[PDB]
Parts: structure tokens; C-alpha cells; sequence
């Protein structure tokens, strides 16, 4: 009940930990390939189920101790998707795009740490003012993973299109060049 909210507490702070160390990899240069379509769409979806996830923690601190432990319980295996996705999608990203690598990963960071607050404010408001702050912190980080999710996929496109681009340029300077 509040125990569910106190173990989601402990969950919730190792993530971040692997977080953590996931952005010293990428700062590093050392975070390779092992597509970002793929995750993107992965993230994306999980995104939006924490946003639901928020809306009903915030429903279970007026309702039952089963009610209150089901929200910690979902909201907790719904930010380990979202923390696996996100390094999945920087991993593929690749060590050329170290900038981008890093802020994706940091936006979900910010999601787990803003998601921790939250089920504390919960489990303490089962105060009233601590969590409704929370409960809009989350959903405007979430909001800002969003926007970097869109920032670091339009990048990468636009890198690949340009790479495409010098490729064929260089060619068409040999063909200009052979004439």
C-alpha cells in the first residue's frame, strides 16, 4: 500500500543510477550500436502510459490500499520500460552522436527522478499541495522527453539525408569532372 509506494522509492533510485552511468558512457564517446524508428515508437508509447500512470496515482491517494498499491506497482514497471527503450534508442543513435545520446537519456532521467517525487507525494498525501505540484512536474517532463525524442530524431534524419547528400554531390562533381 504505502509499502508499494516505498519499494517503487527504491526501484526508481537504481534506475536512475543506471542512468546515471549510461550518460558517463555516451559522454565518453563509448556508447556504440550493439533501428531508432523502432525505439522511438517503443518510447513514445510508454511515455504516454506514465502519463495515465500519473493520473491515477494521483486518484489512488484518495482511494484503497489495494487502489494505492496497483498505481506504485504499474507506474514503477511502466518507467523500467520506458528507462530500457530509452537506452536502447541512444545505443542505436551511436557514439558519432555523443550530444544527443546524452540528452535523450538525461529527459528519461528527469522522468524518474520527477516519477519518484510523485509516488512519495502519493504515498504521503494518502501534502495535498506537495502533489499536485508533483503531479505537474511529471507530465511537463515527460512533455520535455517528448520534445527531445522529436529533436534527436529529426538530427539523425537530417544527418543521414546529408550524408547521402555530400555522397552523391562528390559523384556528381566526378561525372562534371569527366565531362
Amino acid at each position: 500500500g504505502t509499502q508499494a509506494c516505498i519499494n517503487a522509492a527504491h526501484t526508481v533510485s537504481g534506475i536512475i543510477g543506471d542512468l546515471d552511468t549510461t550518460i558517463m558512457f555516451a559522454t565518453a564517446g563509448t556508447l556504440h550500436s550493439d533501428s531508432f524508428a523502432d525505439h522511438r515508437e517503443h518510447i513514445l508509447q510508454t511515455a504516454k502510459a506514465l502519463v495515465e500512470d500519473t493520473k491515477v496515482l494521483v486518484t489512488g491517494a484518495a482511494g484503497t490500499q489495494d487502489q494505492l498499491a496497483n498505481a506504485a506497482q504499474n507506474a514503477v514497471s511502466t518507467i523500467t520500460q520506458l528507462a530500457e527503450a530509452v537506452k536502447r534508442g541512444a545505443c542505436s543513435l551511436g557514439s558519432t552522436q555523443p550530444d544527443s545520446q546524452v540528452m535523450v537519456i538525461n529527459a528519461v532521467k528527469d522522468v524518474a527522478s520527477a516519477l519518484g517525487d510523485l509516488i512519495n507525494c502519493t504515498k504521503l498525501a494518502s501534502s495535498m499541495q506537495d502533489l499536485k505540484e508533483s503531479a505537474r512536474v511529471m507530465v511537463l517532463n515527460v512533455s520535455s522527453l517528448l520534445k527531445t525524442v522529436k529533436a534527436v530524431e529529426d538530427e539523425h534524419t537530417r544527418g543521414t539525408r546529408a550524408m547521402e547528400a555530400t555522397v552523391e554531390a562528390i559523384s556528381q562533381e566526378i561525372r562534371a569532372l569527366e565531362h
